[PDB]
């Protein structure tokens, strides 16, 4: 499958991509503003995310730090990122179909639009102000607005047990992003597309 992924902020991000224990494609790359990069995803790809960096400085080995989503040091992405970050997550070509969601379960960095560039399902977008409403408790230092669970480390926030429940501070990214997951067991916000479809992912859509 193609991935376009798209960076329409104003600031540079490095792009992310991995399946938690590889990269997808290349697995990260610089995004000045404008700029698209296309990846190509393996079929049959289950537990695949997408996220975008920022504040990023990487050496001519490519590796460095960034401030949100940084995953070990490295451009090129091989594990999961630092949260917060803002996730794309697919599953592809499961029994025929594909599965896409927009996720703040690991919080919010920067605000996404995540569709099909083929026809037969709709896309999903985030892209509210979180950063700017963030709950003081939730903000990161370094930028973004950090879930719940990563602050605190409760059974509660992180749904440990398997039974939990929404919170207040599910309630605020479900307030501003009702198409986003905002905790473990929220209502599904999952897209069900056609099996094999493209999409493209977009970076500040508005």
């Amino acid at each position: 499958a193609t991935f376009e992924i798209v960076n329409r902020c104003s600031y540079t991000v490095w792009a992310a991509a991995s399946k938690g224990d590889a990269a997808l494609d290349a697995g990260g790359r610089q995004l000045n503003s404008g700029e698209s990069w296309t990846i190509n995803v393996e079929p049959g790809t289950n537990g695949g995310k997408i996220w975008a960096r920022t504040d990023c400085y990487f050496d001519d080995s490519g590796s460095g730090i960034c401030k949100t989503g940084d995953c070990g040091g490295l451009l090129r992405c091989k594990r999961f990122g630092r949260p917060p970050t803002t996730l794309a997550e697919f599953s592809l070509n499961q029994y025929g179909k594909d599965y896409i969601d927009i996720s703040n379960i690991k919080g919010f960095n920067v605000p996404m639009d995540f569709s099909p560039t083929t026809r037969g399902c709709r896309g999903v977008r985030c892209a509210a102000d979180i950063v700017g409403q963030c709950p003081a408790k939730l903000k990161a230092p370094g930028g973004g607005c950090n879930d719940a669970c990563t602050v605190f480390q409760t059974s509660e926030y992180c749904c440990t047990t398997g039974k939990c429940g929404p919170t207040e501070y599910s309630r605020f990214f479900k307030r501003l992003c009702p198409d986003a997951f905002s905790y473990v067991l929220d209502k599904p916000t999952t897209v069900t597309c056609p099996g094999s479809s493209n999409y493209r992912v977009t970076f500040c859509p508005t």
